[PDB]
């Protein structure tokens, strides 16, 4: 039962293996803290462990042995859960995808408001003059040519210093799913259209007795090839060559020569086919004679679409981490600019918050990114939750809107009067 | 919730932050503000907002801060829609598609005065003497060989010169869809016909118990190929040789030649086939013997068609608007001529309609057109909203016609008595 | 010459086919499409151990 580095801070009151009078600290847990112990241990500071043992502070290279000493037992005893107060989903005013999109996105307490706060728990820098945790008296909300968020540049003050720098954060190029029922596309509308090719045909049945059907099956395919071949040769020739020459026709330069040749090749290439086959079969029970016509043809096709709730959100920010100034542990400081991932959306890897999960369980998995744990240190992480919330949380507001594409392929049946036949 | 332009300029009486008695003026409004900052505010003109802050005009860099000045809080408070009043759609006397194309393209009430006036709002350059914001004195309306409408020449007048110009409107080529069950096509006649192949077969069934269906599947399979393949090939060799010759033949001229040859090539092609597999099988639940026939042939097919009412419209204009002449904002002023979209028929980035809305949305997004706002400081954009009605509702007229195409496979199949048989 | 190669296709190849058993006119639409796709997953007991010393 992996212990959080939350309250894992010492118990000042505490006596520890004398007689706490709470659940033991254990050597399980013990060896998962050295991530950590910076944050919980002075350099010679000294931590006990109720098998009769101790733990050293960074200043030692220290392993799990016997000693007398103090330390959290209390906070193991009674575990606290480290959760998200709240998932509900937000309710944006609905309309078109301009506008919702740009509601989101002008939204002081959804999203701004929240989400320079998380930027400024988690190591973004500050600009100019501050006004609270988040976005400062110089500081500004505009658009964007790419329809993100920016501000103006005269002012500046990044970390207090005169250049440029703004803080930016981005709109996302949206993808969404929908599990309701809640959606529809309208009835389709032909823009252009040509005919590529038609089929025709009849069944023939004059006689009383058998009748049956008649199949017709059809087949358009068009494909590409592409491919590439590399091949490497060499050639060895030995020759000799003599003189003497042959009186009557021998040649006064007699020459024999043997080539060994030999060569090899790979390539690699693909081709890609599509095809377009329609199979009609009337069951056609009657004595009669039936015509069927099949198409093929090219269109443009356009539908109106119903509104759709659920829209998910992809953010990556900007960048002004390395401008951060804060005690980072995990990373060393540097200049050069990184663009740090904030992903909303489910992507197990980048999420955020499985990130904050896995901040809390500890796991020594691959990382690119700028721990949670830290927060602990710098600020507390108290009361912040509800403010996580705010960004992680689903927002959804029904867009209306269209549904367009390209040129496609398109197809149809006709059936025919199967006409009255006689013998 | 976004705030259209329309209402936006200055309320006179107001106050503003000291107590206007409306809603308030917001950031998120006010940063999607910047881009017809002009319309709204001289130069150095200030306008307020209702979080302490105030907004400047052109004249200067100016962020979003604190001042004291009065606004529009009173449009914010009541919104207006801002829509088109009536989607109706227009019904045309019915014929053939010659007379329907026409009439559509002669109808001066619903088709030349309004697109005239709409060109008028949009930036068309004007010709000659003039009646109204449209089609002047001078100006006249006559077909195109191509069928567009077009004037003559020798008046001139364009933009109050001599030149040659005149505005002309393209009928597009005309692409439909139909949703309903209100149209239809007759009975096909055969122009020609040629025999391509015919394959007959039978099922013998002698004894009384033993009954089963026999099935005929054929395939006519004819394809094409196209491909083409560069290759590029260096040959390197290194050669030696001696002039000492061996006595017996070594040769007087000994030469060693190695080579090495390196080629590579890439290529891309693809095939197209086409198969008409027409599958028959006749149940014959008989004793019997069954004679079935199948044919393949080609022929030349024409169907009178029934009528239908509904026609999509594509729109592009002249070309005129380099011409113009009036305040552009977005577009610098250009002699080169510029064709300009109208599209009326749903393509959802072309369309006339999406970029009404668009524009009173205010998004970012690329765009390729003078857009429609600069219409509310030049002309007020009031009372003109029945005529943009007039040139983008729906028009129908029903049109018989024919259906026709070039020559094409059909096929057939016959089958026989099924004559009785006896062990 | 001797030589080895070898090629894999994957085809996406569809069939749909209403009854219909009306008098009528109907609209089909076939979809081909890429995506990313993500599901939760409900817990799972069993686990196999694979041990090298």
């Amino acid at each position: 039962e992996p212990v959080y580095p939350d309250q894992l801070r010492l118990f000042s009151l505490g006596q520890g293996v004398c007689g706490d009078k709470y659940r033991p600290v254990n050597r399980e847990e013990a060896q998962s803290v050295k991530s950590n112990i910076v944050g919980m241990m002075g350099q010679w500071q000294i931590s006990g462990l109720a098998n009769g043992w101790v733990i050293m502070g960074p200043g030692y290279n220290g392993e799990i042995k016997p000693g007398t000493a103090s330390n959290t037992w209390c906070y193991p005893t009674n575990p606290v859960t480290g959760e998200i107060p709240t998932l509900s989903a937000l309710d944006i005013p609905d309309g078109d995808e301009v506008d919702v999109q740009w509601r989101l996105v002008h939204d002081s307490a959804n999203f701004i408001k929240p989400t320079s706060y998380l930027a400024h728990y988690l190591g973004y820098a500050w600009v100019g003059g501050n006004h609270s945790q988040y976005v400062g008296e110089d500081m500004d909300v505009t658009r964007d040519g790419d329809g993100w968020v920016i501000r103006g540049n005269n002012d500046g003050g990044c970390d207090g210093y005169r250049c440029g720098d703004k803080t930016a954060i981005k709109v996302s190029n949206f993808a969404y799913n929908l599990d309701p029922d809640s959606f529809k596309h309208g009835d389709v509308t032909q823009s252009d259209r040509q005919l590529v090719k038609t089929v025709v045909g009849w069944a023939v049945n004059d006689s009383d007795t058998p009748q049956s059907g008649y199949d017709v099956t059809l087949r358009y395919d068009t494909a590409t090839n592409w491919s590439k071949t590399n091949t490497y040769g060499l050639s060895e020739k030995v020759t000799t060559k003599n003189k003497f020459k042959w009186p009557l026709v021998g040649e006064t330069e007699l020459s024999i020569e043997i080539a060994a040749n030999q060569s090899w090749a790979s390539q690699n290439g693909g081709s890609t086919t599509t095809s377009l086959s329609q199979s009609v079969r009337p069951t056609v029970p009657a004595r009669s004679k039936i015509p069927v016509k099949i198409e093929l043809y090219k269109a443009d096709i356009s539908y109106p679409y119903e509104f759709k709730a659920d829209v998910s959100y992809d953010l990556t920010l900007s960048g002004f981490l390395r401008w951060g100034g804060n005690a980072w542990y995990t990373h060393p400081d540097n200049r050069p600019n990184w663009n740090h991932t904030f992903v909303i959306g489910p992507y197990k890897d980048k999420a955020s918050s499985i990130r904050y999960q896995w901040d809390k369980r500890y796991i020594p998995g691959e990382v690119k990114w700028w721990d949670w744990n830290w927060t602990i240190q710098q600020n507390g992480l108290s009361t912040m939750q509800n403010n996580l919330a705010r960004v992680l949380r689903p927002v959804r507001a029904g867009i209306t809107g269209d549904f367009s594409a390209e040129s496609q392929f398109a197809g149809n049946i006709e059936i025919g009067a199967p006409v009255p036949l006689a013998a």
